[PDB]
């Protein structure tokens, strides 16, 4: 059991460079539109405290140097949609997937392709977390690499990375431009709120550790749901649902150990810590594997 | 600091099936060959101790189904390197990309495409561990996935899997068949041999938890190479051979802290132990990112 990505050769085949003045990011291509944050059209002036509609309107198509590897794709139209900046170009993109976008939930996972220049360079898994901010792997020069989940040949691109807060942590749009979560495309310094703890998902992973044969932590206690979730609310761990509980139904199933069985389990956990121990070999409770991946992956 | 695993893409356009009467995995399709494990020739009766040249001889081109996709590609020769099957088809596949085969040491990371009936379905990170094996995730129907590097547009392969072993860690060979580690291509429980740590990546580890300004675990002492393997060895942890030493250069030149220092520090938490403290926020040190996976992560 490890984190695993989507393969991400359908995203790859649409990531290229966007460029205006000396600004530069990563863009996405699919059929005539390339996507990007609009955060490209500033100056190093502008980016502390940006008017994009400002900005904007002093633009012209050929401001816009959109480069596909070696080939620099002419830009004929151009348009903001929030915090994504549209630009229509000449020529179709022959590697585009089936695609839609989505915006996902928070608990739900993602592959992000972290990416330079419009070169990939990284695949890995995160989480949008409950604070709507997502624990990355990027660099300078990241801005504009995407999330996304395939399904049955079928792309479904949720995130846009637009920056690191100062704590480390992410912050990025959906792909109409949306932020996740309080923050803005500004560069100025952003807190997230409290983050709490992705219930479920822990749950799956400890379904995950029995399967693989750890098996450690399991107890003969039993619980209800809400006296586990009053527990878990006062170690700042999302509640969990009946919804929740039903969709782990098929990991019950498989293990033959009951949903609230598995929360008692969780719960001596929270209390007590894990005396040294490891499950599926983390120091600490993983929450960012859903029931799907588990499922997926087992 | 992540696990991150090379974008798949060029690795996903050569992913073929190979089946030969119901046995069925995954091939490699590189120009004009198939490269698979020579396991598919095997019925279920003949897994558990084939007579491999035996098998072999049995067979034709025509006895081989090789797919890419729901396509068929037509086999014209067929060859067996130690453990793989190479298999001639009349088409070069058009996205073989820049590529090499390689032979990886214990220590090095790869990104391992895993794959059911020649289809990609998930891409992660890996590290060959010291015993030859490989703590994987893998099912039924993924032997034949291939674990890589991509180093500007070339693809290195390094490892094509063949099997689970009884503790759940998997087994495999280089891309010319030659397995790492004591194993055989046999249906037979066969034990992985004791485990040790990664120690030149715990030292790579330690380089990125200083770069990141976390340093309280510097000692003020050094150490022979000589004396830090002899205690390495009492705590279960790999010697450091000259080629570590050479790997950690880039990251004792960014930090100003000799390899043999930071040996020095290492040989103090070893026999100390962590004293309730963390390093990168963890009581335990991380032994499957190589120096230069830091180096990627932090620059
Ligand atoms: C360490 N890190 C982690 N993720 C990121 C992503 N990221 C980024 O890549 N770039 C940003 N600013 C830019 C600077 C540029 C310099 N040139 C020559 N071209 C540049 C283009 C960009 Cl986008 N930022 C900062 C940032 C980006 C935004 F989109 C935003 F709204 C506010 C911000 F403060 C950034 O975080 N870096
Ligand atoms: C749980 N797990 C993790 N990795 C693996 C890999 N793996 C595999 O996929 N298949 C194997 N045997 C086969 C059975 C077949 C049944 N049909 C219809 N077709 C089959 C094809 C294969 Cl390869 N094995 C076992 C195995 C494979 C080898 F290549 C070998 F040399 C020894 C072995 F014991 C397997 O481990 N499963």
């Amino acid at each position: 059991f490890r984190k695993m990505a989507f393969p991400s050769g359908k995203v790859e085949g649409c990531m290229v460079q966007v460029t205006c003045g000396t600004t530069t990011l990563n863009g996405l291509w699919l059929d005539d539109v390339v996507y990007c944050p609009r955060h490209v059209i500033c100056t190093s002036e502008d980016m502390l405290n940006p008017n994009y509609e400002d900005l904007l309107i002093r633009k012209s198509n050929h401001n816009f140097l959109v480069q596909a590897g070696n080939v620099q794709l002419r830009v004929i139209g151009h348009s903001m949609q929030n915090c994504v900046l549209k630009l229509k170009v000449d020529t179709a993109n022959p590697k585009t997937p089936k695609y839609k976008f989505v915006r996902i939930q928070p608990g739900q996972t993602f592959s992000v392709l972290a990416c330079y220049n419009g070169s990939p360079s990284g695949v890995y898994q995160c989480a949008m977390r409950p604070n709507f901010t997502i624990k990355g792997s990027f660099l300078n020069g990241s801005c504009g690499s995407v999330g996304f989940n395939i399904d049955y040949d079928c792309v479904s691109f949720c995130y846009m990375h637009h920056m690191e807060l100062p704590t480390g942590v992410h912050a990025g749009t959906d792909l109409e431009g949306n932020f996740y979560g309080p923050f803005v495309d500004r560069q100025t310094a952003q807190a997230a709120g409290t983050d709490t703890t992705i219930t479920v998902n822990v749950l799956a992973w400890l379904y995950a550790a029995v399967i693989n044969g750890d098996r450690w932590f399991l107890n003969r206690f039993t619980t209800t749901l809400n006296d586990f979730n009053l527990v878990a609310m006062k170690y700042n761990y999302e509640p969990l649902t009946q919804d929740h509980v039903d969709i782990l139904g098929p990991l019950s199933a498989q293990t033959g150990i009951a949903v609230l069985d598995m929360c008692a389990s969780l719960k001596e956990l929270l209390q007590n810590g894990m005396n040294g121990r490891t499950i599926l070999g983390s120091a600490l409770l993983e929450d960012e594997f859903t029931p799907f991946d588990v499922v997926r992956q087992c």
